[PDB]
């Protein structure tokens, strides 16, 4: 017999599901940093890759599967096909287009669009089940994309939004106060990047709201500006966008934080990008980062934060913008 | 006051030295993926990054500063500067020069070895005591160039060497087996890449020599072919290269690898890159994989693999070769 | 409204992916908890005893540790139903040895335990795997087997995993190399009458039974035999010393359970139902290397033994069998 | 020549060193956390029972091949603490029936006496991270025995009570304690302050939402979680006879900012003397920055009136106690 059935006594045929399976759907810069910090942290059993790139996305897997001495994740499959998919637990969207010279705004998003509707409806046929997360930008608008074409329930379809604005504040607050990120506390909200709302009000380290010991904290008289603080939230995105051409590690490190809340059912609170008409006096079907618990059924609850008239005032703007660029899509 | 003083009571001034440090000098594909398995593996407590790239160099650092949130690693660093890599336990050389269009091989080497004329005495001023990784190619060959520039004792340079090609070996092993790789046994020895030797007398599941259950393992005759894993272990790198360009997740997650055991002072076993003269008669100064035992003083002993008349003539071989090359470079 | 409601909107009312029981909350069973714990292998911990104090002060003191943990549910009861949907259910319930009490006597009131354990079990998690840890490990093994129902692959004995474990440890004293580059297997019996595989011994893939022929033989100058006595003897003297053993049984379940739960496939020497190998004709469970994964025992690895490590395996089963028949239960 | 030597060629002080004092099961709980989070390249235990020592080392030596610690040791000699990083007293004497409450603290000192200059002795530069209880008083008599600067000499506090603090406050709110943010300062134990200030989820004061919270009036009986904080321990220790598993968690977590550097906040024991009108030399729990240089920093706290009275309290209680010991 062969040098296997000589080594090896098979007791079962059995196939088996995988029972913490995850895709990355996208496997350029961001989903494969997705998927090294998901190895990293041992949350699947599978991991699925997909692209339309045929060679990025074999050589990824391949790179990937030279590993596997070093990991704790014994299955790491790719494909065109949606087949290699199947019985997800949760499946990340991190695909798009690159923006072409001689292009408009609105036309990058339709194309991303054009993108969802072939990758969100045979990823539902093949993990009906799945929570999706998105990642793609503008990710507030294609979370809305997702959860209209996929016709999951809303708990089913969280935006990565502002967990990556409320870790790199949370940075820049623990250089400012040399304290690690950890202890440090601080929320942004609203839409991830240049409209991000800083809630100055939550602002504490040990539980000691900053607002209180400093109440200019937040307002232009601040002689010590920590609205500096938001605006390098924004600008340092940016910075890193210029200096090397993308970002890849933070939002990696980001999406695997809620890769893990979302596989380990741990129901701790993130701000990520949910369906918040009923909210802040949003009327319109649009998708904002608030506080949710996430845990195996996705966002089970969102915290509602008290606002300032002027806080409330900068989502309603952002959901008028979003909505008024939604009405323009077509599906 | 200010905030930080109303809010922090400083109890000491002076910051001390790091205690656990590591240098990754180049940031290109091979050295980030080495910094983020490095930073999520927690290894050190202070992480420096150089290149000759300014921006590329600062992107990358501050990519990874806005991921200290989810990290263990508390100081991230860059500079073109090697003060930034003062009082390093270990540090690790990923830089290496782009091949160029009508660019002969002997050239490119020479090439690398004029970066390290500049990057190994910098490293040395720095951090008199560090253990040198070297992984840029040829590895085993800028190894020994490291060595002769470095003046460091063996046992402190290190070449990442066959630790991944043993990783592949394993990989695919285990892909024929059904067995994780870790539980499947398989020395590549010798020369990175091409001119590997796999050691057929040591492949076994659970001490169970596949050689003595199967005695054709490794030779022409072979039904099986067998030999066709270790031609996979050189052409699916090859293949990779093709596929996506380059490769650095299996080469990051070897070095972090053996980072883990020289960090930790593990005296584990790896087939890595180290002065052989002496051995398998060997007359010459060239570096080559056998399995070394690798803790905090770096490599403190080898393993006296029992080779094959053929597999020490490839060994004597590959020496020649490279004392040949090696004599043909210029300091 | 509640503050609960105040602060947080409620979208979807709320089964386990990845739940472990642990039976037995003795110093073995919590050592497997909080190893388990901190491997972060389950969603859901349930623990059982006969001792509600104990149980319900243990689940408390685990529970206290929630914040420094990423297992979300730890649950406790004398009443089965807090093991609901187990993949895994590890056994580590035992009857205390009492003065003048026979060796048969003590093994018949742990059959007794498994009596009302294993039919409990079975109910509410139909589908798990079964680890047993108690002692005499394979005979309960046996029991478990057979008062279960299960096919064989879902019935696993720890049996010689903590053998295997010791001896390496002794191994590596002996050599100056840590426990994981040192390769060696003791299979059959758990404790008194386990095998050590001299063949197997090695380091890189280097036979040390090749390179001393006198190893484990009693003409050996170096008398390596005193490493497999030390296996025994050292168990015994951490008995004699603090009463009991724990971290080390807790420590290699905990290797099981991560081989089961992440479905590794990694080879283990754990107790299995060997009738048709080595010449054994009874229903016996004896600690041969298993593949281990999300179905049990999915694979065994044929072993090449000598005619005398047939023989002690032939012995112990003859043993195990006429112990076995002697013993009161219910298929 | 010798297997070693046929297989082995030869070519050529821990970096990273952990001693814990005292081997029972608050000992042995903080060094299996300490070695499942690979916090050390090498562990010490030190006890006066030799027997059950060398039983406790051999146990956690022979499951080597599952941890990533290389050298595990021990002994009555404290040759074998030499040059730690950080030294964990978990050490003292078992209440005797009719023996006073002052006669135990007395004999806990005794113990320091004995156990605080050897330590000094092998590791002048370590951090002494003191659990004993009563431990506010032990970390006093620790610093007092070692004469180390008060960065270097810290109670595990509030740490843990904290820890049940967010446990019981996550039970409510149906969140993770990751997420439930609250803590707990002074005392351990009994004498403990829940600062209802700083109690939030993401960073919505629950007090300012519900300003009943931690009032007596409250109709959800918010006090009641901090009740749940102080007699949840003694739950354990009726139930079990001790607690271990949450201690050497949290003792775990302490090591882990202090031997990574992380400069996390931790509610731990420090010397207090200028803060919150304490004019003594005790030690209780505020939020402290913890890193390689032990306590760097304190977050000053803004305590209600009530709060700043009981550590006042708490440390004139403290004082009077520590003025009767005999060194
Ligand atoms: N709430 S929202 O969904 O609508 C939304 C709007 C805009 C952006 C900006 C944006 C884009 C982005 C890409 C593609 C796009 F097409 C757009 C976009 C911009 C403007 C749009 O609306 C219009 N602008 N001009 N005309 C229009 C119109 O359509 O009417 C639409 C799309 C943005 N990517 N991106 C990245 N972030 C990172 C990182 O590391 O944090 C790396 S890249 C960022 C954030 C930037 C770093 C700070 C992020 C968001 F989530
Ligand atoms: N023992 S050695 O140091 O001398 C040595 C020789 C050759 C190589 C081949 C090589 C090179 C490599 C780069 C740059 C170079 F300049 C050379 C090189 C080739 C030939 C050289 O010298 C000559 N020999 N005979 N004639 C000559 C000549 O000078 O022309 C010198 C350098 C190789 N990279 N590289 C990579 N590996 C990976 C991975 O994932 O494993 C990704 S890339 C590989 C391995 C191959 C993909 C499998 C790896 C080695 F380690
Ligand atoms: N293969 S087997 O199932 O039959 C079997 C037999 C014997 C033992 C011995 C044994 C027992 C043990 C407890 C209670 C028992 F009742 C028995 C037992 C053994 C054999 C019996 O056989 C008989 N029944 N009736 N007559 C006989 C007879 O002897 O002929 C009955 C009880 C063992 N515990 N135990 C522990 N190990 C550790 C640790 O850390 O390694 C901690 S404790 C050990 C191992 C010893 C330290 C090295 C472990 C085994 F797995
Ligand atoms: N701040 S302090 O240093 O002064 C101090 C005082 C009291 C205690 C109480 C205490 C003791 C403890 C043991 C021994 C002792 F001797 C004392 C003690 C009590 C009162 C004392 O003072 C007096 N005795 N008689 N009169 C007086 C007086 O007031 O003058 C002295 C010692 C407590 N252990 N212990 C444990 N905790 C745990 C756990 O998991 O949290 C497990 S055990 C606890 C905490 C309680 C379970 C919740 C913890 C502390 F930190
Ligand atoms: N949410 C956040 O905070 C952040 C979001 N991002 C977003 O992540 C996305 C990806 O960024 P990069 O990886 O750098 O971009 P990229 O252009 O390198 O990769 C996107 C990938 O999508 C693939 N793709 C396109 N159409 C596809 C289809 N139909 N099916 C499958 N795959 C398809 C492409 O082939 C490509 O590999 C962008 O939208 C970017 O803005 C980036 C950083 C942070
Ligand atoms: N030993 C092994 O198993 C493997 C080794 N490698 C080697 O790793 C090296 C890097 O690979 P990639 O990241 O793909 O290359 P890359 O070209 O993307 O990056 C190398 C970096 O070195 C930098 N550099 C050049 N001169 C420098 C100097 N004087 N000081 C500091 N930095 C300097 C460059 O700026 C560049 O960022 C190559 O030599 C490659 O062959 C890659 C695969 C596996
Ligand atoms: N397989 C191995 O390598 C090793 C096995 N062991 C075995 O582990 C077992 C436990 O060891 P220790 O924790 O030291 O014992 P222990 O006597 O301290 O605790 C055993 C626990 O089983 C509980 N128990 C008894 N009847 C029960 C029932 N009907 N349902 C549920 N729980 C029940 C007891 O109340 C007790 O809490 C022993 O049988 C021992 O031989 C221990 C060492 C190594
Ligand atoms: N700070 C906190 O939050 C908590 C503190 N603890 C404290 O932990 C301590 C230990 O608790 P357990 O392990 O249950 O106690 P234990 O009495 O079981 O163990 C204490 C050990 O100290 C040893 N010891 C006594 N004198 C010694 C000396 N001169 N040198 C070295 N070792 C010596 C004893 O031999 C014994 O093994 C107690 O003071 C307890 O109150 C307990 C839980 C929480």
């Amino acid at each position: 017999a062969t040098l296997k059935d000589q080594l090896i006594y098979n007791l079962l045929k059995e196939e088996q599901t995988p029972q913490n399976k995850i895709t990355v759907v996208g496997v350029g810069a961001v989903g494969m940093a997705c998927a090294i910090s998901i190895l990293m942290k041992d949350l699947a059993d599978e991991l699925a890759l997909v692209d339309v790139i045929e060679d990025k996305l074999k050589g990824e897997m391949m790179d990937l599967q030279h590993g596997s001495l070093f990991l704790r994740t014994p299955k790491i499959v790719s494909g065109k096909d949606y087949n290699v998919t199947a019985n997800s637990k949760l499946v990340i969207i991190t695909a798009g287009a690159r923006q072409q010279e001689g292009e408009s705004r609105l036309n990058l998003v339709q194309r991303n669009v054009n993108i969802f509707k072939f990758i969100i409806p045979n990823v539902v046929k093949y993990s009906p089940n799945c929570k999706l997360l998105i990642v793609s930008n503008p990710v507030d608008i294609l979370t809305y994309v997702a959860w209209k074409i996929s016709g999951f329930p809303k708990n089913r379809v969280i935006g990565s939004g502002c967990n990556l604005d409320s870790a790199r504040f949370r940075y820049l607050m623990g250089e400012r106060l040399g304290v690690h990120p950890l202890s440090c506390h601080g929320w942004v909200l609203g839409e991830h990047g240049d409209s991000s709302v800083p809630v100055w009000s939550g602002m504490n380290v040990a539980g000691v709201s900053l607002k209180t010991l400093h109440p200019d904290l937040g307002t232009d008289k601040d002689k010590e500006q920590w609205k500096e603080v938001h605006k390098q939230v924004v600008e340092s995105a940016y910075e890193v966008i210029k200096l090397k051409g993308y970002t890849s590690w933070a939002i990696g490190l980001s999406v695997a934080d809620l890769a893990e809340s979302i596989m380990k059912n741990l129901r701790r609170v993130h701000p990520v990008s949910t369906m918040i008409k009923g909210l802040y006096g949003i009327k319109d079907d649009v998708f904002l980062s608030v506080p949710c618990i996430l845990g195996q059924n996705g966002i089970s609850d969102l915290v509602k934060v008290t606002l300032t008239s002027e806080e409330e005032a900068r989502l309603k703007k952002s959901a008028d913008t979003l909505w008024g660029i939604q009405k323009e899509l077509q599906f």
